[PDB]
């Protein structure tokens, strides 16, 4: 099975998942000079206010951080979006390294690591529909760079010792996930895919231009995870992010000039 190392990275997934050479694959480099500048573009609207977070888990690639989602509790609206989406989970990218890790790139530039906000639209009924639909997600992403910490992020880093290894998961609530948005909502989006298997063309990806900032210790803290299960060699879980892929026809626009 697909992972992050050499022998079933991601320049093997195409093997199991053809649509990694699909049209609208994602992460891509966000050339802010060739984005275009949409007026019509909508204020993000992000309504955490209900949000409630039940648990944590390590699934082998990432740590998800997971969320209640049978109400409108957590929301995502507006921007380039119709309707509604519900936040489901957040996870992360990150690397072995302060100088790579984000997904996406801004410029060809990576980050340190980078925040996956998931969220389904709701009428599709539930998240395993909404995936088959090209409609069906809208990604919220936020770039990370080591710097001054970041509170908002601690009661994660805290909790990870609990979940070291693949399928371990650890009670998770009262998180808000407010303390993880930067100041500013401007954002770039395109449409585009899951980053790992099944790699399907369902998301509406929206990527903030402002990156929060966190510790050299808090991204440390993701580098002690492990891709193994408990009781497996030890692998640890960096680098789990896909690079950037073609861009096709595509234009990524911008909320901001
Ligand atoms: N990175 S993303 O584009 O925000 C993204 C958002 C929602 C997703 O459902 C996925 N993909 C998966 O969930 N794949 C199944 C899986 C992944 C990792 N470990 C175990 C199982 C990726
Ligand atoms: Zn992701």
């Amino acid at each position: 099975h697909w992972g992050y190392g050499k022998h079933n990275g991601p320049e093997h997934w195409h093997k199991d998942f053809p649509i990694a050479k699909g049209e609208r694959q994602s992460p891509v480099d966000i050339d802010t000079h060739t984005a275009k500048y949409d007026p019509s573009l909508k204020p993000l609207s992000v309504s955490y206010d209900q949000a409630t977070s039940l648990r944590i888990l390590n699934n082998g690639h990432a740590f998800n951080v997971e969320f209640d989602d049978s109400q409108d509790k957590a929301v995502l609206k507006g921007g380039p979006l119709d309707g509604t989406y519900r936040l489901i989970q957040f996870h992360f990218h990150w690397g072995s390294l302060d100088g790579q890790g984000s997904e996406h790139t801004v410029d060809k530039k990576k980050y340190a690591a980078e925040l996956h906000l998931v969220h389904w639209n709701t009428k599709y009924g539930d998240f395993g529909k909404a995936v088959q639909q090209p409609d069906g997600l809208a990604v919220l992403g936020i770039f990370l760079k080591v710097g001054s910490a970041k509170p908002g992020l601690q009661k994660v880093v805290d909790v990870l010792d609990s979940i070291k290894t693949k399928g371990k998961s650890a009670d998770f609530t009262n998180f808000d996930p407010r303390g993880l948005l930067p100041e500013s909502l401007d954002y770039w989006t395109y449409p585009g895919s899951l980053t790992t298997p099944p790699l399907l063309e369902c998301v509406t990806w929206i990527v903030l231009k402002e990156p929060i900032s966190v510790s050299s210790e808090q991204v440390l803290k993701f580098r002690k995870l492990n891709f193994n299960g408990e009781g497996e060699p030890e692998e640890l879980m960096v680098d789990n992010w896909r690079p950037a892929q073609p861009l096709k026809n595509r234009q990524i626009k911008a909320s901001f000039k």
